[PDB]
């Protein structure tokens, strides 16, 4: 019994939303055109060591209103992405809600296992033959993070690309460092990595690399470790390309923050049936391009195998590891938030049973070889907050306001038309912020924002949906960030913090990028309707639209003419009730002030908004109230005219205007 | 014919719950974070010997709420579970009733002796087949317990460096001990250790060892010794690591107090084919750590093979071993009231006919390979002691007062219908205070707990349950502790002299522990919701249900608001519905303080209690019963919000939330 | 539901397949006529060493056509069917799937050796049933191989005869070689066999010759060795040729490479009523041909007995031993795929137990009388690998390509419909080459392969399938070679370096070798027509086929004619049929060249391809697809004759041609 429900239901069932595969395949291959930081301009060569936690890839994307009937032409105006692909930050928690984490079935490595262990074992310790007691959990996901974080190294050295190199293998070590210094990479003031040069474990009698190591022969014994064990045939062990991968994931492995690190243990340790091939411990050079490339191939075909050839969360937990340092930069001033609330992976400390002796599958183009995976793990993110940022403004702009002296009972007051009763909670501002979680949740669960959240991520990822969505709530129950009286002025990676201010002390949290990439992408997009083609424009509806409890980005018909001519086009006057009595009539703005409006005047100095061309903040809520207007014409015709607006962006994905939506028509 | 019963049991059958191996699996590699002393903090650096006996291994775990639709900021509270570390007691009792101790089946161990014996032309007297039926049984259970308190003095010399140790034997053979000195590993008052170096038997003409060694000769007569009998094949009698194993024992068996070594004398007799390899006692520093796990694994393997290849009757004999050192502490104020009365083991003296000659099944992952044998033993008591707690809160929370009028009224005086009329129990304070046994013997005997607590276990262990059930019976049934009216102040672990009494002298004896731990680890819970997620609180009827005696943990509104609200979101006046007089309406407390409500004000002038976030304590019974009360609301509707609760417990299971309940 | 597989089957059941045992009988007399080096000729003397790794015995088969009603001489074509001859690999691997190797029962053999312990009087410890299945399981795997492995060595060094010999043992132990000197037989480049003289383990008290001893006393202890125990009468250990045929086994066991000597002792112990004979290691020439005779004849007699009486799996397993020399060489350009994939046998170390007293079957025709045991395991194999092509080319010839844009757009991009749409496979190159593996794994387990390839190696072996069709999957399941895109040339063995890249870079993974000689073998043949005898040809639906993406092989008058015609019988002409807009008729070869066909012209100025007479590549996809082709002939109606095809190879066999196909 919700007529806005069903129709959103049966239009999205019209128009299927494109799965993620056609993102993929546009992004996959296309080098940036330019890396700059984000306020100011590069210099002449790059510094020894990136250190400036603001450079950012930007993509440019314009868009160009043409009309005839105004004074002057319309300047155009530049939406562009921007990508943070510098600073750090964790992704990685331990809370948990029933589909947040699944254990994997070892189904198909216990039998080789057990075959493998009933034979090559001294014929005195008794036959196993019960297949019974190899049980501990599966949970092979740390080791994809981690090969994740260890891909975003490789990207980042890569795209800026610093005065004096050192190979990949050799800045990730880190031999010619200082005795506390910061690695090659990664050394800035918010740098979170294990300083000084990495130091290679022990030289015990059993050792296969960086991990442990037990044989199974008769002249021995055997006692299964604690933690993981991978079980692999003798010729695997004792080959190169593999000790270099071990090495690798132990090294990247050692940078992370010493208390992370001591929470979730590098536990992996493998069993065979030769001779242990002492550790290694590459240094100075002896690791390489080439060499590190192939380490990686054979990596990611033992992780594949290890996940049961799933490849579609083994994508997932990569992108999430690599998410750690490329993330999309938000577009507005508010703050960049709604990206803060959804970063976290449900984790535990990696266990289970594995066995690997062949490939299983091959994989057309995995994620480590995409030049340059750190821009399509950050745009796949995007494409999925954007997603959550349609669903949320399903209703209203959803504002959260400051007021002195509110009751500390309750923070539910009724703004006015264009936001519904449940949003728009006021707080005061003299003590500490909320916590920005009493909201979400709360937003997130009705069965409205819900069942549309539910269908719109399972036709972009389709089998493997619950996995993500599971994810993001629980993101979502346990986020500290908080609500802050500042700004991020569009050119920085966080806030200054100096004394931004709010202009209406309030804070819109629904809004994250302009919904122009979710249409141009194909993704659901709300609200907003599109801008890109010839439009019929009614201003002396448009405008009565407008008044009562609008948003200027629906009205393109206005933005077009704001300082273009539209004084002299329409007046408004009070009322002209030929009745009753004749009151005045006034409307509320964003703030407390109800200024009113008495006799017929041009309308350019009875709102007099500001003028960004035709891109204005589309969940602004520029007028609450109004009542007792009329918006007399004075000028025949001149007010249903034609315009056309043209974007182009160079992210137009296949099916880019053919995604579902539900603006008004 | 009961109904309520009949729908337990029916949910129950419905949703299965959870078998014992996870719980074990999900505890063989926990790390622990926290040794701190259970009040106090750790000392910069830890001292030479075991002397404080208040060291606990802290499983932290946290909770935090928050008010959908608020700006208010609850601060996160602390699930507390502490694992006694350093404190000695007794879990040893030689009383059985019928199913307690079971005689493991020698069927197949007679056979082959006898094939060995017929080979190698020994004189025997009379078929062995009655000869061990009558003149020695086969009851191993005591070399198990051994073992397993060996692995606990391990664990806990393990945890605790004593900032120059020296080896699990050196600090267990007391080389270099004065005569009246202690052990380094138990220095304390009121242990439980003989003290002094222990001294190795004089060195008599065949010896295998600490104990005494036959062998079999080709046409020589052969008369079996009054213990028991190890035969073995001679291989390894010479072997190092099982004389290793055997000494360890017989160390561990002569540092147990010097009173239970006249009752559970370690009698051996190893039998073979060999020349005896005589006693070679270690004296100085010659058992490595190597050595020592080679012992280990050699003794469990022995071990192993003497249970019939059982490997759950020899773990659980094992792990009670071990709570002899590693104890689960209570999470209330008059605590150690469950945990004392189910430890007990019944149990016989050792004895009977063995045979090893190579080991048959190879065990993965035995006890003593954990990370910590003291923690995996330690919670495995505490889901037995969990689910007692389940069914013993079944029909209420089961009070006991002191209440000097008690000979002049009978019960149910003050106890309103909060608690169930039949589970509230008073004695006068000028007898001493009672026995525990004879409260809890008549909880356990009802038909109705009974039928429940043993579907519970069967499903929880399975084939082996009913030796658990009867051995936690025969405990419960045979139980010294007295309900003391004291506190324990919940920041110790033994009762500190002066403490001051318990509130309103009524001990609650059902309570052991949080039930949020039962639900995480899927184990069967209480009539307790679980606070796991979203909430839709309504606090008037909420609030409504509290004063019919309901517990406040199953309110969440109230909880959550505590100190946020409630002195301008609902008022409490009196009824005034019919036409007849007026009437003051009036509540009762637990200690029977009738409380008038004569003029109308807000909630938390008229009532009040301590805030703990969400977790209060779930059975304190707060109020017993009121009449002629009325609740409105002075907020223009914000009093029906919704909650969010977060419990990320470090020791979830599988199973998160399936298990069974009352209350769903 | 199928309806092409139940065909299939139906015609498998109407036709049997030909039984293993004619194959085995029409070669144990083949006398080899070729032993030149595969890519060139051979030398006037032969070397003193074999190094060259490129000899083959080549087995020539001659092919030649004939166009009845003509005058033209089409030059006589030649099937090469290639041995290789000097080349070691590995077929040994430690991986075994359920059914892939077997434990014989030792049913017959406990009872005799309990029976011999209890009349000599020896005091055993334990009934010997128990100790047997868990201390000692059956395996004698290994002790077969090491017997191939020397047979193989022996015909090896017979067939290229080194211009000075010396005896199949002064070539095997190594008398007079310096310290880095390879031996004889074996001396090149990647070659895998030990270097230097092998050394002799020192004489300790009791020895057998090579292995430990072990004699049984009449009441005195008896105690088993770990590894395996051969009970032996006394008559024998004191022969000659038993001891010469255990030194020669323990000769070829120290020579392979190091590795594998420390995962596969050979290990053996001898046990008798004798006095220790003691090793007497031959050390100058003294082991001439006839005791080797001798003592091969002995060591097949003891082996036999150790399988229980089997000798199928002790003749699958001594030929399993061979591959590791002689291997069938591939007849295509990118070749090393099939056979590559199966070799492989799951294996367990030596140990269990065994009794020998007497031979009991008379084998009348074992391996190692065969006129040359290398020929004879080859072929088996070959055999094998042409059942393996046949199942897998039954939907299509399964290409694998090498496109740059191979992201971007999704499988079946380029292959028309003659690849069959979900057989086509593509990798961009800038990734190294896949591993096969990943290829074939899929393809074997698809149930219509399965089901198929299942009856196929029933009907050919029997009983004994299941081991061959377990090993084979495991085998193929478990593979490290890489589809690798350079080429072979067809005129060498190993791969040379610097070779060219392949033809559209598209690998063919079906193809090993023609299916004619399965025809010829009378097994089960792929979907291709057997060129045997007289043919009616219509070369105008013929070729109409072809340009649907049939096979060319499968045109008999197009190879007949493709350069003696064709250029003045059939011309190419667009269709004209409707009134539509005329379009350019054109066709795609195989790396997605789309070939315009505007203006009508002769066929060989539109297509081409080289003429091999009538053995063309079969599987060489040659068009994709083709569309708006319009074939007329302008020969006044002589295009439709008759061709004549002999086929006289030397490895025919009973069943000619009367197994099963797919389009007879």
């Amino acid at each position: 019994s919700n007529p806005r429900l069903t129709k959103v239901l049966d239009e999205m069932s019209k128009k299927p939303c494109v799965n993620i595969n056609e993102i993929r395949k546009m992004i996959r291959n296309f080098q940036p055109q330019f890396i700059q930081p984000r306020n100011g301009n590069r210099p002449n060569a790059q510094p020894r060591t990136v250190d400036s936690f603001e450079w950012v890839v930007r993509i440019q994307s314009t868009v160009e209103t043409q009309l005839l009937g105004a004074t002057n032409t319309v300047p155009q105006q530049t939406l562009n992405l921007d990508i943070s692909f510098t600073d750090d930050s964790t992704t990685i928690t331990p809370a948990s809600i029933p589909g947040s984490i699944s254990m994997l079935d070892n189904s198909r490595h216990i039998p080789a296992i057990q075959s493998m262990i009933q034979n090559f074992k001294a014929r005195y310790l008794g036959s196993l033959q019960d297949t019974a007691q190899l049980q501990s959990p599966q949970y092979p996901q740390l080791l994809a993070y981690l090969f994740g974080q260890l891909i975003a190294i490789k990207d980042r050295l890569d795209l800026f690309r610093p005065s004096n190199p050192l190979s990949l293998a050799d800045a990730l070590f880190g031999f010619t460092l200082a005795q506390n210094a910061r690695p090659r990479y990664d050394d800035h003031r918010h740098a979170k990595a294990c300083q000084g040069p990495l130091v290679i474990p022990a030289a015990t009698n059993s050792d296969c690399g960086p991990c442990g190591f037990v044989q199974i022969n008769a002249n021995q014994g055997l006692t299964l470790p604690l933690g993981a064990c991978l079980f692999v045939n003798p010729e695997t062990v004792n080959d190169q390309s593999f000790q270099d991968f071990l090495w690798l994931i132990f090294a990247t492995h050692h940078r992370m923050p010493n208390q992370m690190q001591n929470n979730w243990p590098f536990s992996l340790n493998i069993v065979s049936t030769c001779a242990a091939p002492g550790r290694q411990a590459p240094h100075a050079g002896e690791l390489t391009d080439e060499r590190v490339r192939l380490a990686l191939d054979t990596g990611h075909r033992i992780l594949l195998s290890m996940f049961n050839d799933d490849e579609e969360t083994l994508r997932y937990y990569q992108r999430k590891g690599i998410e750690t340092m490329f993330r999309p930069c938000c577009f507005y001033t508010e703050g960049g938030l709604l990206r803060k609330a959804t970063r976290y992976v449900s984790m535990v400390p990696l266990n289970g049973l594995y066995y690997y002796n062949g490939a299983t599958s091959y994989v057309v183009s995995p994620i480590h070889t995409d030049a340059h995976p750190g821009i399509t793990a950050a745009i796949e993110s995007f494409v999925d907050i954007m997603v959550l940022q349609a669903v949320f403004s399903f209703s209203g702009p959803k504002v959260v306001a400051a007021k002195v002296n509110a009751s500390q009972i309750d923070a539910a007051m009724v703004f006015g038309p264009a936001v519904a009763e449940g949003d728009g909670f006021v707080y005061d501002p003299l003590r500490p912020a909320p916590p920005l979680s009493a909201f979400y949740t709360e937003f997130i669960h009705r069965p409205a924002e819900q069942r549309i959240f539910q269908m719109a991520m399972s036709q972009i990822y389709g089998s493997h949906a619950p996995l993500i969505i599971a994810n993001v709530i629980n993101s979502i129950h346990n986020c500290k960030t908080k609500i802050v009286n500042n700004k991020l002025r569009a050119t920085f990676v966080r806030r200054p913090p100096g004394a931004p201010h709010l202009k209406a002390d309030t804070a819109i949290i629904n809004r994250f990028h302009d919904p122009e990439l979710a249409y141009a992408l194909g993704i659901l997009a709300d609200g907003i309707a599109p801008l890109d083609g010839s439009h019929e424009y009614n201003v002396l509806d448009e405008l009565d639209y407008l008044f009562n409890g609008g948003d200027i980005r629906n009205c393109f018909g206005l933005n077009a003419l704001n300082t273009r001519g539209l004084g002299q086009i329409v007046h408004i006057r009070p009322k002209r009730e030929p009745g009753k009595r004749p009151r005045r009539g006034f409307y509320t703005t964003l703030d407390g002030q109800v200024h009113p409006v008495t006799q017929d005047a041009p309308l350019d100095e009875i709102y007099h908004w500001r003028d960004h061309g035709n891109l204005t903040r589309p969940y602004s809520c520029h007028i609450l109230d109004s009542q007792g207007l009329e918006f007399a014409d004075v000028s025949n015709g001149r007010s249903r005219g034609k315009i056309l607006v043209v974007v182009n962006s160079p992210l137009k994905t296949c099916a880019a205007y053919q995604g579902p939506s539900f603006a008004p028509k």
